[PDB]
């Protein structure tokens, strides 16, 4: 059986609020290691991956693998009951009809329970190859968010092209054409504001502002975005939401 | 003739955004008492019942009895216009064709006069008699307003449980099942945070939640909430303004 | 060929922001002394009327007379990719295809840099002759702010009646008569809240209040609004943007 508490409902949350415009339904993968989503967003164009390892929770308990069959928007009506500093703790038997959940309030001894039905989600689970990047470029995801917002308002496409130096974003549209440029940047006393690029070798590739858009909805979950840029394999759009867990996004880049 | 003055416009601002979305029309009767509203919602299922006693007016005249026939709505327009912490006094001469809404600012002197068409609205006023509730659990409004929104989310009806120790609020959706308990709760140092429950005999019983949502739209005229559950008659759900005043409603338990 | 820089975006955002819902296509006129616009809205009622001098910009160059067709939803499309705080560059050659836009960070030292393709615009131009105003009142732009947003939710139509003591903004509506009432008003130690009103004669004349909530939409410019009245000439709306730099707006009365 499952029984998995987090400390606060918070991250579940900010996790399921950062995959449900993209994802309706899918199953959460249970086991040993923790609690894994693997799926194709609606349009099949973008791969979400998520796990939250076993270190995350506290305690954590799966002895034998369970596909929890979810409904996101469902979930979602579920998790808004909870307070971002509730004490959660997720429960499923061995072929389980629902998941349970519950929500214990910090002071005042209130606790929510609901058994979410589940249903029957086939699986995809595509294979995700280790892989050495191009380039990696490590920001604040506030700024990642600003940006894709900020030129999503004048293209559908990006290109993102990476140096030693810096990155830059460039489009055009309709209105003109624009570009954001950023160059290796180190605050000693802020480094959460810090911007780092590691290149091994040059890369420009154009993608979908829209599917980066919706990727920057994960930016609560982490003050830092790691993007990876390949010549090879797509575009990986990584939120560390702890030491063990992370919600990783993969898009691959315009080719006519 | 009425003339009545409240100290800060914000209660009458809170108590008419409170009850606008249940009733469009309605009268205000006023007398040597106060202001009163007795009003069913607009589908004839809850019953409205406020009372401004003369106390909550600094001073209040009213030498005979006035029927002021107002839309709500149209009075929201007028409200808007009143600040929080204006002093607000309303006037209206015997025979009323208009009710004279006066606000004056605290501090740079504006003053703002409105001169409301009344109209001709049929009274029901049903008799409420007096009544020695089942159940009566004292709490948070803010914590009312959050279960109820919550649980409307996912179901139109909520069952509410009482006993001695707590309160269970359940529900069955298309997406499961849900529940919320509270129990009683006592904080020293925050005695607005408590949780009061006065049992005299169990109440199980099944309210509409998109009634129970617009109820807590009073949440702003008090810190607390009473809500007082009986076998025999309508649940009331009641706001006390202060000492004196109060906006109540009223509804009917589902029966099959 | 146009450079000119402004040590905050903020200023011509606040601008774009004030003009763009009442003027989707004008001009921007460029030469030694500063940017100007001028513009009726797209109903032709009211008349825009923008002048940024030179020493509202640091530092500024123009050489010869550019005129800059613009869209002004394209352009917010750009400014809203600006930050309050970035330093901003207008750059544009002589017979000029582009508006070159450059935002500099002030801290992480991103550079963001945008070529808006300009259109051909046909100007206007009225002559804007020079006028002594019967009444002058200078009061807190967001007081006028709620006055007209207020009224507005009640009537098409406010009445501004000026005398020495005080300004009176009337309306009927089918609700009623409202009015609001301000007569010279000075704090010492706040003197920002202060109404201040200069009469040489008697004006008490109608305007439309849409357009008036829409020229409020400058309240961001500054916190003194000045409204000045004439008995022959339209109504002139003023924010001082800064000692130098203003944007107008023109309002002729409602006349049968």
């Amino acid at each position: 059986m499952l029984e998995a508490r987090l400390e606060q409902a918070s991250i579940l949350k900010k996790v399921v609020d950062a995959i449900k415009d993209l994802v309706q339904d899918c199953n959460f993968d249970c086991n040993d290691s923790g609690i894994a989503l693997q799926a194709m967003d609606n349009s099949h164009v973008a791969l979400v991956s998520m796990m939250l390892k076993t270190e995350t929770f506290s305690p954590f308990r799966c002895d034998r693998n369970i596909a929890l069959g979810v409904n996101l928007t469902s979930l979602t009506k579920v998790l808004r009951a909870a307070q971002n500093e509730d004490i959660l703790t997720l429960k499923a038997e061995d072929a389980p009809d629902v998941l349970n959940l519950v929500f214990e309030s910090s002071e005042n001894d209130r606790i929510s329970e609901y058994d979410l039905k589940l249903m029957d989600i086939d699986q995809e689970h595509l294979g995700i190859p280790d892989t050495e990047y191009a380039a990696t470029i490590s920001m604040p995801s506030s700024e990642f968010k600003r940006i894709t917002t900020d030129l999503m308002a004048m293209s559908e496409s990006v290109n993102i092209e990476a140096s030693k130096d810096g990155v830059k974003f460039s489009c055009q549209g309709d209105i003109g054409n624009g570009s954001i440029t950023l160059r290796q940047h180190t605050n000693v006393d802020k480094p959460s504001e810090n911007i780092e690029i590691e290149l091994s070798e040059p890369v420009s590739l154009t993608f979908s502002l829209k599917y980066l858009v919706n990727f920057c909805k994960a930016s609560a979950l982490s003050s830092t975005v790691k993007i990876c840029l390949s010549n090879e394999v797509p575009l990986l759009v990584e939120y560390n939401i702890s030491a063990s867990s992370y919600l990783r996004f993969y898009l691959a880049p315009k080719i006519g």
